[PDB]
């Protein structure tokens, strides 16, 4: 298969594809495949309608090559400031995702893995429990979907 | 099983997959691949639509169905030979069959296609796919940059 960050396995992309394939037609390959599915289109629905804060978000949010996970939490910190919803998560990959394409335009593509990296480890230790606690992404997918 | 903590990696490489091809980069050349892939597919069918009516019944394919027999009936897809435009057909065709199986309430064919499917890409086209440019060709002329 192509040559991917963990194997490169020819099932990884078949897999992928009947997963697209399913979900065109209001099926999933599994709950993950949903899950994914859903954020995908609630990433895109936020960023179209609140474009206006997608400017320079390097900047405003203090990501540069060289940021430590502890200055990333601070940041991230001020969205979840009044408590977590499944709207602020919605934003959380928004703005990692934005960010991602900024770090890439700006010939940073190094930045890209460590805020994926940085976004994972924030999960976890942040979001994670107010997620299992509030139905789990079996929830987001019923509400965002 | 699972474990979530490896859940939310994924849902954030995912995320972060889709967002950085919206804008023609990529996490990976796995990824690329899979963005070409789930495009070349969605014009294929858009152009072929035709040819996908109860493809069950014509292709032959249960749930009890061996290796030995699927490889004959996807053989016969090739059989004036294997091009770019076929490899994908070969795709679409698994995806169509996919969503029929399940409109047909076996949904347990769908993990046996993933499987034939992965053992057909791994034995037949991608020892092509080779010769031919590679993965790296397949991304210049199916994706989006
Ligand atoms: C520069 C962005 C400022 N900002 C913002 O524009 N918000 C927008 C949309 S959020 C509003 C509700 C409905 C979801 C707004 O205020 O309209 C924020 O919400 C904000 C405030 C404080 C921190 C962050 C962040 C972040 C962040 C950094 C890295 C990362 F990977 C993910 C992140 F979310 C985001
Ligand atoms: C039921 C006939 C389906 N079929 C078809 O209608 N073709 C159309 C042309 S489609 C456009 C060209 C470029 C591919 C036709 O015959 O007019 C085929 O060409 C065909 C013929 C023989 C086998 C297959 C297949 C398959 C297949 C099955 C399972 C799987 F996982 C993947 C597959 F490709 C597909």
């Amino acid at each position: 298969g192509p040559l991917g960050s963990m194997s490169q396995s020819n099932r990884e992309l078949v897999v992928d594809f009947l997963s697209y394939k399913l979900s065109q037609k209001g099926y999933s390959w599994s709950q993950m495949a949903a899950v994914k599915q859903a954020l995908r289109e609630a990433g895109d629905e936020f960023e179209l309608r609140y474009r206006r804060a997608f400017s320079d978000l390097t900047s405003q949010l203090h990501i540069t090559p060289g940021t430590a996970y502890q200055s990333f939490e601070q940041v991230v910190n001020e969205l979840f400031r009044d408590g977590v919803n499944w709207g602020r998560i919605v934003a959380f990959f928004s703005f990692g995702g934005a960010l991602c394409v900024e770090s890439v335009d700006k010939e940073m593509q190094v930045l890209v893995s460590r805020i994926a990296a940085w976004m994972a480890t924030y999960l976890n230790d942040h979001l994670e429990p107010w997620i299992q606690e509030n139905g789990g992404w079996d929830t987001f997918v019923e509400l965002y979907g």
